[PDB]
């Protein structure tokens, strides 16, 4: 009866409902290592046939810009993620690992040898902001990547995709949104390169398309999604022509025949052109209510809807939605704190 709670077939996966766990950075993977507490967390949010996306997961030793976000670039990361994946599988979840590199959204304190964060350009991020006291930028201005270094970062994503499979994930979500490394190349206010990776829409999408290319070759395009936010400007990532960026990307990922395109809504024409252009599954995110999502599903505006904050705060979100029970309030001050339990796995199920 309830459109959000109607099954849906995502390529070769059968989903019981359309209520997806959005990727949610929780900063509790000590030392970039996934922790057994995450096994409880994602397990609590699993339903048979539910689709879950992990928090963003680093592709390399320089992919990090916050403390305690997990990697999947070492054999060690692989082994620690296995029991988390298995717990999700035990309750019948389809579980995709979202893979990112923060690029310029970082500092020397997060980089090996204390070196500069890397980006498509050397454009400094929030220059008005310094750390407590020192006249020193909070976001250590980034090093512009040599074109000789770009294939060996695009390979970093190919390899993280490989290690996701090793850990047993069903698939991978490429984090091409929110002002991080992939979005940095795509956005015209950030990418001012005068080589083949910059200086034009096509040049600017070369990077993401190379990444999609290498991941889908590694693991199969049928296990590959990408997240885009062409309309956002998180971390100074706005585009002067966001409708064009969006359409060119959605159109351009058709060639590759990947599984899904997952897009964050603007401040609300926008998502539709991308949806009609992209032939596979479409996932919409950003400020959905139950009723917003029921409506988007029934009117064919999207196939799935990712909920981030409400799902964070309600381990049984899909059930609650099935029934319209009241939701737990989300406690913002513990989104990003570092306790294994508090504001992480102590949001309650329905009495
Ligand atoms: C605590 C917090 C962490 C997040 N971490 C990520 C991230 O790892 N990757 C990502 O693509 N989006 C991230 N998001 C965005 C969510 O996936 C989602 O798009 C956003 O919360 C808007 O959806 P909502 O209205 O359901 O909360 C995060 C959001 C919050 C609140």
């Amino acid at each position: 009866s309830v459109p959000l709670l109607t099954p849906y077939k995502m390529g070769r996966f059968n989903l019981s409902h359309r209520v997806v766990l959005a990727p949610l950075t929780r900063q509790r993977s000590y030392g970039n290592v996934p922790q057994p507490h995450a096994a409880i967390y994602y397990s609590q949010r699993t339903t048979p046939g539910g689709f879950l996306i992990t928090e963003a997961t680093g592709v390399s030793d320089t992919a990090q810009g916050y403390q305690d976000t997990p990697g999947i670039w070492t054999k060690e990361h692989v082994e620690a993620w296995k029991p988390i994946v298995d717990a999700v599988h035990a309750k019948g979840g389809i579980f995709f690992c979202q893979i990112w590199h923060v690029g310029r959204v970082s500092n020397s304190g997060f980089q090996p040898n204390g070196k500069a964060p890397i980006s498509c350009s050397d454009k400094p991020l929030m220059p008005q902001i310094r750390s407590n006291g020192i006249d020193e930028a909070l976001f250590t201005p980034p090093r512009r990547l040599g074109i000789e270094e770009i294939p060996g970062i695009v390979n970093d994503f190919r390899l993280a995709a490989r290690n996701a499979m090793e850990a047993g994930f069903d698939g991978v979500e490429i984090h091409g949104a929110n002002g991080y490394l992939i979005d940095q190349f795509m956005k015209d206010t950030v990418n001012d390169r005068t080589d083949e990776y910059g200086g034009s829409l096509q040049n600017r999408c070369k990077f993401p398309l190379e990444i999609v290319d290498a991941v889908a070759k590694e693991i199969g395009p049928d296990r590959v999604g990408i997240r885009l936010s062409p309309f956002a400007d998180y971390m100074e990532s706005g585009d002067t022509n966001p409708g064009a960026l969006g359409l060119y990307m959605a159109e351009s990922l058709n060639k590759y025949g990947i599984l899904y395109c997952h897009v964050i809504e603007a401040r609300m024409h926008t998502l539709m052109p991308m949806r009609k252009a992209f032939k596979g599954t479409f996932i919409s995110a950003g400020g959905f209510t139950r009723e917003d999502g029921n409506e988007a599903v029934s009117k064919g505006r999207t196939d799935l809807v990712a909920y981030g904050r409400w799902f964070l705060a309600n381990p049984d979100l899909p059930k609650r939605f099935q029934v319209d029970a009241p939701l737990n309030k989300y406690d913002r001050p513990t989104f990003y704190t570092s306790d294994p339990v508090v504001g992480y796995t102590d949001y309650p199920f329905l009495e």
